[PDB]
């Protein structure tokens, strides 16, 4: 719900979830961090198993939700083993309930995350982001949408998450484009 209760919500989630072989998996994420990666991919539906309150406020109130993450790797990270030097974490949520095709996207997807399919036409890079155009796959049939990250090239099928944001497109408009959260 709130911003401080979100932030003990996932601590607790990163420390005490398991699998199926009672693995504690984000506790390797974590760890994974101290050798390293930058960033922690939450599968959504761990999440909910977990926390659905929790899981469904990161659909809501994506900002929000994936700080809350963020801040919460931090605390584990300090609390758990003492190191405070990683620097930011990004908290990378894939395998969300509903899936769209790019043709799908709409004014109700404003302000959610949100997971798209697509097919990669292009890659660029203005550093430091990474860009993508994702199209309608032909199987499906094309409308398509460019992704900005901050792992897949021309030619590769994709899903992806992300918030809608726009780009001012010079007759002049707002064009909606992906922040994307995650990608593989």
């Amino acid at each position: 719900v709130d911003r401080e209760e979100m932030i003990e919500r996932f601590a607790n989630f990163l420390r005490e979830y398991t699998d199926e072989d009672g693995n504690p998996v984000y506790r390797g994420k974590i760890t994974d961090l101290l050798t390293p990666k930058r960033s922690v991919a939450i599968d959504w539906m761990h999440l909910n198993s977990f926390d659905s309150e929790l899981a469904h406020e990161v659909i809501e109130n994506p900002e929000e939700g994936i700080s809350a993450a963020e801040d919460a790797i931090q605390i584990v990270l300090r609390e758990d083993f003492q190191r405070e030097d990683v620097g930011k974490i990004h908290a990378r949520f894939y395998n969300l309930p509903e899936t769209l095709m790019v043709k799908d996207i709409g004014a109700e997807h404003i302000n959610k995350l949100i997971q798209v399919e697509g097919i990669v036409t292009r890659v660029g890079e203005i550093k430091p982001f990474q860009s993508f155009r994702i199209q309608d796959r032909p199987e499906t049939l094309p409308r398509f949408i460019d992704g900005i990250l901050l792992v897949a090239l021309p030619g590769d099928r994709v899903i992806v998450t992300g918030i809608l944001r726009v780009v001012l497109e010079k007759t002049p408009i707002f064009r909606k484009i992906l922040e994307v959260n995650h990608i593989e």
